[PDB]
């Protein structure tokens, strides 16, 4: 039974719920992820921003199941063009905003990826994104707010490929944690 999370602590517990099984039901951790209300302060131990480059810092590990982090996007910062490893990811709005840009799966034959679509995620909206879906690339755009986003990963993954946007060629990322539970892991 599906409830409001009343925190970021309750949501926490609402997903361990949700992936105690050995699947995942999109629609209902989509839905109780849209329906946490962004709170700052339940979330600033995380938020930990670094001039240059967006930062990935980890709330939970989901027992396993799944990687919780928190991505800060300073004004100007963006992601590459990438995958997610065969993995589920979720992608919700806590401060700011983020412009998504979808991309197809390159043919083997080197040519310009031409953006499929565009999106503005604002606060508090959930996006859901797999690899069966296609690739994305995610920015904050703005000059003068700071992004903040929650991210959910199932099953967890650290390795993932970037795309070359005048080629379609892929290259193998290994990403890091800025921080974990609050602490930072240089
Ligand atoms: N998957 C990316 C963030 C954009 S969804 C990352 O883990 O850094
Ligand atoms: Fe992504």
């Amino acid at each position: 039974e599906l409830l409001k999370p009343r925190t970021l602590a309750d949501l926490i517990r609402i997903l361990h719920e949700l992936f105690a099984g050995d699947e995942v039901n999109v629609e209902e951790v989509q839905a109780v992820l849209e329906a946490y209300e962004s709170n700052p302060a339940e979330w600033a131990l995380y938020a930990k921003f670094d001039q240059y480059r967006y930062t990935r810092n980890l709330v939970d590990q989901g027992n396993g199941k799944f990687n919780l982090m928190i991505l800060c996007w300073g004004e100007g910062h963006g992601s590459s063009i990438h995958d997610h490893t065969d993995s589920h990811c979720f992608l919700k709005l806590l401060q700011g905003n983020l412009k998504e840009t979808l991309f197809d799966w390159p043919d083997k034959k080197s040519n310009e990826m031409i953006k499929k679509s565009e999106r503005t995620l604002r606060e508090n909206q959930c996006a859901y994104i797999n690899d069966s879906i296609g690739l994305h690339r995610v920015e904050n755009v703005s000059h003068t707010e700071p992004a903040v986003s929650l991210h959910l990963y199932s099953p967890p993954f650290d390795t993932c490929h970037a795309f070359d946007q005048r080629t379609g060629h892929k290259n193998k990322v290994t990403m890091t944690f800025h921080s974990k539970f609050g602490i930072r892991t240089p």
